[PDB]
């Protein structure tokens, strides 16, 4: 009983209906407050009717005080623009928007020592919010609920320079931010070409994830391209990931949709300590 609309167990389509009452003030102001929506709070919080509730209003908190009604159209600061990687690119073989990680060439501490840690999380939150809005724009497209994500997590180049605490925390109170407003979201979350030093930074991060996101944490080994187009068709990846995508110039890296970082010029530092 996978707690998802049209499969939904008697105990659970009671919680929903009980949970919809209890919140209904907070609704009107939500988007989309549909059960697929109130139904991501309750599966976050195993149907817990008060958990789910409180979980749920300190999202509308956030979004208030994050302004995430208009988020979309704020554009972030330069250095970020040009140096924090990562993009949206492609979709599933379900459907699902597919976004991309690379951590190897992100300077974290050139970032850190670039941009406020606000700014910094207000791109995350961005992020997650363009996800989304691309899950409803393939729902209206395929005709039926699009509602999570794929994750590609390029480690390669993972290295001591990204586990600096400063870098660490502040990954954190991304990774927080992502438990508590946007459950429910991921669907997997592959990890490609890690190298040895993965474990030790896995188990550094752990500590700011749910179970639900650890169990949807695969780490690939060598043939992980074969993996990952059993899950996405070849003609939706980037040539660079093991499919035939490419920048309308031929680039194979998928550039104008996904960001691949590189050291931040000293130009854009705006202080000499974190
Ligand atoms: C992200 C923010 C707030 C600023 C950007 C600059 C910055 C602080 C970068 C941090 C560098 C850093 C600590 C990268 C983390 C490396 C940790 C790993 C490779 C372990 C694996 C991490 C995983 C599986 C977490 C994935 C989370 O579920 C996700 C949301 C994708
Ligand atoms: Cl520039
Ligand atoms: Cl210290
Ligand atoms: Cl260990
Ligand atoms: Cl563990
Ligand atoms: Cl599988
Ligand atoms: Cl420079």
């Amino acid at each position: 009983m996978s707690g998802r609309v049209g499969d939904l167990s008697p105990r659970q389509k009671e919680a929903l209906a009980k949970f919809r009452e209890n919140v209904q003030d907070v609704l009107p102001a939500l988007p989309n407050p549909d059960d697929y929506f109130l139904l991501r709070w309750l599966r976050a919080r195993s149907f817990d009717l008060q958990k789910s509730e409180a979980m749920l209003r300190k999202h509308v908190e956030f979004r208030k005080q994050k302004d995430i009604d208009n988020i979309i159209s704020w554009q972030p600061p330069e250095v970020i623009q040009q140096y924090l990687s990562g993009g949206m690119c492609g979709y599933d073989l379900d459907g699902c928007p597919v976004w991309y990680d690379i951590i190897g060439p992100l300077d974290a501490k050139g970032l850190l020592f670039s941009a406020s840690k606000q700014d910094l999380l207000r791109t995350k939150m961005r992020e997650c919010e363009l996800l989304l809005q691309e899950c409803a724009h393939q729902t209206t497209k395929l005709g039926r609920k699009v509602e999570t994500i794929t994750i590609i997590y390029d480690c390669e180049g993972l290295g001591l320079k990204h586990l600096w605490k400063p870098a660490v925390e502040a990954y954190g109170e991304f990774l927080c931010m992502f438990e508590e407003n946007y459950p429910e979201t991921l669907k997997r979350l592959f990890v490609v070409k890690a190298p040895k030093l993965f474990p030790v930074a896995y188990n550094l991060i752990k500590p700011f994830l749910s179970e639900d996101t650890r169990k949807k944490i695969m780490v690939l080994g060598a043939n992980w391209k074969e993996v990952l187009l059993k899950h996405i068709s070849p003609d939706q990846v980037p040539v660079e990931y093991g499919g035939t995508m490419t920048d309308p110039d031929g680039n194979p890296k998928c550039k104008s949709k996904i960001n691949y970082g590189g050291d931040i010029p000293r130009k854009y530092y705006v202080r000499d300590q974190v």
